[PDB]
């Protein structure tokens, strides 16, 4: 199944491609830096180093297979393009991205262009924000619902 | 008035400057092109080539009056900074960039931020479609409400 989806992209089926997308899989790292990839493949004993996950996660793009964004204007960050729709809530004093979706938005985005004479095709919506008590920086728990 | 923002800015307080201003605050224009802008310009009868309001226009995102931006992907356009809050809805037929408001998701969205322990402080919300309808590139009463 990642061995199909690997040929249609135009890659061959390596082990270390089929590993690092079973790490785009988890659910923990929908989004996920490069480095925090490796960081997850040496949790999971993988002798993998951090510039060959670099060199894939590169590999993956210019086959569609990934989507880079830069949320922190500095850090990189890759998704599988492959995934259900959902939009980004990026906090600003440790990084984190965190996926969601809200039915009553999309409907009423789709309201909104309808009412100016526009059928939505396509949107992109970023929510930045600040950690609300303590300091996230240390509770790794601090973003999740 | 006009008088006044302008040298907050720092800029000396030419006609060109506020004739500019002036068209940065018709409501058609609230995001207008350089030429667009031009276009009103020479409407109203004024004098004042497209070199200059180019010219004006950096000048005023220098100094912080104006927000440039590529909705296009290539098309700059411009608006005054100092504005109530909107979002953008971009017809990718005709270019048309149109601003709207909704209380219901910008409450939404501070309570999505809210409940992964995220505090909201800002947010860029694009939305993109094509013409509903015929053919925009005609009707430029298309997006009006
Ligand atoms: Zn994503
Ligand atoms: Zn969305
Ligand atoms: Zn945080
Ligand atoms: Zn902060
Ligand atoms: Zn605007
Ligand atoms: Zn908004
Ligand atoms: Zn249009
Ligand atoms: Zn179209």
């Amino acid at each position: 199944d990642n061995n199909t989806a690997l040929k249609k992209a135009g890659l061959k089926v390596t082990l270390p491609r089929l590993k690092i997308l079973e790490v785009l899989q988890e659910p923990d790292n929908h989004h996920v830096s490069a480095e925090d990839l490796y960081k997850r493949l040496i949790d999971m004993g993988e002798e993998i180093g951090l510039a060959t996950v670099y060199r894939v996660l590169n590999q993956f793009d210019d086959a569609g297979i990934v989507t880079r964004h830069n949320f922190e204007g500095g850090k990189s960050v890759f998704e599988l393009t492959q995934q259900h729709h959902h939009d980004h809530l990026i906090c600003l004093d440790c990084g984190k991205v965190i996926e969601f979706s809200d039915d009553s938005i999309e409907a009423r985005q789709r309201e909104i262009a309808a009412k100016h004479g526009i059928r939505l095709t396509n949107h992109s919506l970023y929510l930045y924000g600040h950690c609300a008590e303590g300091d996230c920086r240390e509770d790794e728990h601090a973003h999740e619902g």
